[PDB]
């Protein structure tokens, strides 16, 4: 069915429908697919879904010149811990990714691989089964009681990374980025948001370290910036973006309750701009808005009203992708895209609307999403959401 | 004469004319007199002007319930270096300040003493004459070539403060704050702006230290925060505010060219909010806007368009006074005061309009200022600017 009560607005007369270049890619509009974990990868080996993933991405590439950021992809076994999320370390994985990238390109769209390392969000028992550590910044603060207890039961207590182990992750980021490019991706996004490992280092709640990787703003940002620099060196700044969620609380990050949180993220933005002014500007910065501090809460819930991401624009002078509850709020998008370097990520409603871009241009009704199938091993709720035309034929204009 | 071409707007229908409490003071409107050095203090001894200063402040206190921040006042001889700016360390000074504070209070207005330490902005030859150091954060970067050369000629080369000397300044801030309160002031403003000593510590251009007072965001903010904490302890948070100029370039500060500048100031704001949440909220934060990066340039010049102070409001949750080119821009003020904790400082046009508040409420013409008498040892251009009524009688509605 269509979302009831939603009053659509045609956005074709806004900058959302003006072309923009991101990295090497000439986008034809500024509606971006943000990274969306869907849990259709198959075990063993974290293999992108051999039956459905090509079709999923093909559908969502249908509007020419769309920027697609993939579901998060693990850079190595140790970086993972969800059996049904994909990786980008093995030949068997890359065979499937190559097909996905080719399909997106055939639709004249673009694809950026999000590179993910889970840290404390991983399942410690899966990791133990596979002979892997349960990692985070620290060893004395935990995501929640259940995770702490699972780790202990698995004889895999949370482990504070050594400097050598941080270096090993950086090597894996580099190789994962190389693999992604070699398989045909247009670029990569470094996931430093939503309470995963890099965010666990950024945040003073999760990072109680007293070495050079914690205990100050500069130290907490060190790992994220080392990954940025390693990937810029390996594949070029024009092929690298960075995702941040300053006000997020998902996965036990601090959000605005931490009075130093804006300074922490302002520091990262400033270091990005310093690199840019020295000739190595990242393709984009991708921000999760305080509009959505936890993406598993219904739109409108978990809104933090005490902060704005606007500060980033005073610092970083390149493209900025904003995501969080924009599909149901074209009136907000209309204002935000007046800034000529702003793009808008649409997550949950891209799950349910393969032709979302047409719907945004033309002010059409939106298909309701089905949260129960966000994570499910099924084509249902993955590749069977209709286009607007197909929905009309099903009679959704009445139902 | 009146400013030609200026199209006034009545602001009586805005929050500029709603009461607000700042510290212990019930203000009746939100037009604030920011600190304005006028150079009428007499030598020797940096004595507030015995002939004219009471009248100057009385005139500008005339609208009941006005918050006045004094001209900067030196906390000690070593903090000074301008012979015609006043101090607040001696009995002879406080005799004159007492008269000024009494006069402001008789007009049912309020007075906050700005506490000033010049650092590298001081004149090294005056300091040498008086047996005093020429101080800054560092000893290997200078305000400009002329200052460096003056210091060398005076056998008084710029000196990087020791930790003990920083402690001595803090003692002097404490005593100056006590003196101000005992003499009748409503509070004090810590000057950490416009490239004076505390700002020289905040800014990475001027602060090349490698001890705990430089080399990182936290270290560069340490001196400013130590002064905040010492004054909060001595006289109470409700009697203390702090002035900052994030984007200023006056006195060779970095401004927006420094990519880390927003993070530096965001850190200070966050530390202020942390203290506030722990029960010790400063009376206000006073920001110089990027609208005026150098207050000796004509309105509209030296405007930095690449940054906003809005970030501070995501962090600090108390009153904020904004200053910089607002008199000629009632349309901007109208928008800014929609925020219910925003006050507006009017500097140069309070020099020339003793009845500025009435003029703002009622949308009246503004007297042109005379920059040549901003700093001058004279009543002329100090206490002889007319009220609107007096200007009409002089025929300025025609001239
Ligand atoms: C099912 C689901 C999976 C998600 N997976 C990821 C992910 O892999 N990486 C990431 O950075 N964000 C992920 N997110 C967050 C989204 O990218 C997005 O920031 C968030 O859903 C807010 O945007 P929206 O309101 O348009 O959905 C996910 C969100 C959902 C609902
Ligand atoms: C003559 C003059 C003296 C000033 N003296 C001080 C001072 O003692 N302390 C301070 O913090 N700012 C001082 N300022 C800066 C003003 O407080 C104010 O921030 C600036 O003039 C911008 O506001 P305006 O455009 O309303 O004048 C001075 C400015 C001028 C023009
Ligand atoms: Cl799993
Ligand atoms: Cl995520
Ligand atoms: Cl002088
Ligand atoms: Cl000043
Ligand atoms: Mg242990
Ligand atoms: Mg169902
Ligand atoms: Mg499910
Ligand atoms: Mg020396
Ligand atoms: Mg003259
Ligand atoms: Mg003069
Ligand atoms: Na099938
Ligand atoms: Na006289």
């Amino acid at each position: 069915s269509f979302v009831k009560d939603f009053k659509p607005q045609a956005l074709g007369d806004t900058n959302l429908f003006k072309p923009i270049k991101i990295g090497n890619n000439e986008l034809l509009h500024r509606a971006v697919i943000p990274p969306l974990t869907r849990m259709r990868a198959l075990h063993p080996g974290n293999i992108p879904n051999r039956d459905w993933a090509v079709e999923y991405y093909t559908q969502r590439a249908q509007r020419p010149g769309t920027m697609i950021i993939t579901e998060g992809a693990f850079i190595s076994p140790q970086a993972g811990g969800y059996d049904n999320a994909p990786g980008v370390w093995s030949e068997e994985q890359m065979v499937e990714w190559t097909k996905i990238f080719n399909a997106i390109h055939e639709k004249k769209s673009f694809v950026w691989v999000q590179l993910t390392v889970l840290g404390w969000a991983a399942f410690p028992d899966n990791l133990a089964r596979d002979g892997l550590r349960y990692d985070s910044a620290s060893d004395n603060v935990f995501m929640d009681a259940e995770q702490e207890a699972k780790a202990k039961k698995a004889n895999n207590p949370q482990h504070s990374l050594t400097k050598d182990e941080i270096k090993q992750y950086i090597k894996e980021y580099v190789q994962a980025a190389k693999n992604s490019i070699a398989a045909g991706a247009d670029g990569v996004e470094i996931h430093s948001a939503n309470g995963y490992l890099l965010n666990q280092f950024l945040d003073p709640h999760s990072n109680t370290r007293t070495d050079e990787y914690g205990g100050s703003i500069e130290n907490r940002a060190r790992f994220t910036l080392e990954v940025v620099d390693a990937l810029v060196e390996a594949i070029g700044h024009e092929k690298v973006g960075l995702r941040l969620s300053p006000y997020g609380v998902f996965n036990s990050m601090s959000g605005g309750a931490e009075t130093g949180i804006v300074a922490q993220y302002a520091y990262v933005a400033g270091e990005l701009e310093k690199r840019a002014k020295a000739g190595k500007r990242l393709a984009f910065v991708h921000l999760v808005e305080p509009r959505v501090t936890n993406p598993f809460l219904t739109e409108g819930e978990g809104e933090y009203e005490g902060g704005s991401n606007d500060f980033v624009y005073s610092i970083w002078k390149g493209p900025v992708i904003r995501a969080g509850n924009f599909a149901l709020h074209p009136e907000v998008v209309r204002e935000e895209v007046k800034d000529k370097r702003t793009l808008i990520g649409y997550g949950r409603f891209f799950i349910s609307n393969p032709d979302l871009v047409d719907r945004l241009e033309k002010g059409l009704p939106l298909n309701k999403y089905d949260r129960d199938t966000f994570y499910q091993m099924s084509a249902h709720g993955y590749i069977d959401y209709p286009t607007y035309e197909e929905a009309l034929k099903l009679g959704w204009d009445k139902k």
